[PDB]
């Protein structure tokens, strides 16, 4: 199984990062956020990047210039995200809407949209330099609900950047977020979609290795299974693959009770009896919880653990009409220790220099699979592992001899 490294690397300059405040005084608020987006598991910060090729009629206008001035605009409809969030009495997250500002900077990097390759493909080179990580910022609470990161290239493309707080919102929500920006960029003076608030209605030594799996492997393993099982998802077979390997090699008490958690957007799958609020933007999200004891998962075939993972899947998709309430709830109880995390990244912002030449996302284990046409036209999934170097080898050694077995049978 291939590995994947990064083999690009260039200078950044950035300036001191400054604070937008929305451009026009707005409400000074203390809003509450719903009970979804307020879970422990989601407490993280959730980051995507833009690519722009140069266009010469822009010659005039500087990307960070624009994007920053209509930035505060924007500020002025989304103005939680100049907020921050903090401690509400009990144990529940609120957002101070005081316009303290988000956080915004302007850099410039030695090296040309062209020298990232052909494609634009993740994981991206230097990418914790392409957004940085200004000291104070990383946690939840009292910190800038949005970073984001204008870097401008030689050949007159840029890079945009940005860390939302994920108690605000999700990749959809980002999606809806970030086209809003891009009109208001564009000359608009209101998103076409106004957002909303609403969140009440939801209340109540380590190693790095990044993986390419070929669709060849993935065939291979596909044939390999139940019939019965022989339909599902290739993030499903994937997940359980790495469930199944992680957890052998993680050599733990046959005991141990191992969960496989990941997130699944809800907004679309569900009829909601109250329909969604227009312009809500409150995290959507359920977390299907594949549970198995360690002996089962590793003394079984791949089967037991795809067929578990599939079950969870359904299990929490089960219902699909309701209120939300009764629909979208958190992820039960304390996040176990002994967890795995897998994000699926395989399923038309415009800030003036046109549609981006790509668009996507920048103790137990957090993984993502990342789609990536090699180099010689094969589809397949980067998988970026990492865990402590005998974890890792082993989890390794594992995925190599399912590997072996599935196409060599």
């Amino acid at each position: 199984m291939a590995e994947i490294k990064t083999s690009l690397t260039f200078t950044v300059r950035r300036r001191e990062p400054e604070l937008v405040v929305p451009a026009e005084p707005t409400p000074r608020e203390l809003k509450l956020l719903s009970d979804i987006d307020d879970q422990e598991i989601l407490q993280s910060h959730l980051a995507g990047i833009q690519f722009f090729r140069h266009v010469p009629k822009m010659r005039n206008k500087k990307p960070a210039t624009v994007i920053k001035e209509a930035l505060a605009k924007f500020l002025v409809f989304y103005y939680p995200f100049a907020g921050r969030v903090r401690e509400g009495p009990s144990g529940k997250l609120m957002v101070d809407c005081s316009g303290q500002g988000a956080l915004f900077i302007e850099a410039e990097a030695d090296v040309t949209l062209s020298q990232f390759g052909d494609p634009l493909q993740p994981p991206f080179p230097c990418v914790e330099e392409l957004l940085y990580n200004v000291p104070g910022t990383s946690g939840i609470i009292d910190t800038p609900l949005l970073l984001c990161q204008v870097t401008h290239l030689l050949c007159g493309g840029f890079i945009f950047a940005f860390r939302f707080n994920h108690t605000m919102t999700d990749a959809q929500g980002l999606t809806l977020i970030m086209s809003a920006l891009g009109e208001i960029a564009r000359g608009a003076k209101a998103p076409s979609i106004l957002p909303v608030w609403q969140r009440e209605l939801l209340c109540s030594d380590m190693t790095q290795k990044s993986f390419f799996i070929t669709n060849t492997e993935i065939s291979a393993l596909r044939r390999h299974v139940p019939t019965h099982l022989q339909k599902c998802t290739t993030f499903e077979l994937l997940t359980a693959c790495i469930w199944r390997c992680h957890t052998i090699a993680l050599q733990p008490d046959p005991k141990e009770e191992m969960h496989m958690i990941w997130p699944v957007n809800v907004r679309n799958k569900f009829k909601f009896i109250p329909p969604l609020p227009v312009g809500y933007y409150g995290n959507l999200l359920a977390f299907p919880d594949a549970v198995s004891t360690a002996r089962d998962l590793c003394n079984k075939p791949l089967g037991y653990a795809l067929e578990l993972v599939m079950k969870a899947r359904y299990d929490v998709t089960k219902k699909r009409v309701g209120s939300v309430s009764d629909l979208v709830k958190p992820f039960k109880g304390p996040v176990p220790a002994r967890h795995a995390i897998v994000s699926d990244l395989t399923r038309t912002v415009d800030y003036g220099w046109g549609n981006p030449a790509f668009v996507g996302p920048a103790p137990g284990l957090t993984t993502y699979l990342i789609p990536h046409t090699n180099n010689k036209g094969e589809s397949g999934i980067v998988v970026p592992i990492r865990l402590p170097s005998g974890v890792l080898d082993r989890f390794v050694k594992e995925i190599n001899n399912m590997l072996t077995q599935a196409q060599k049978n």
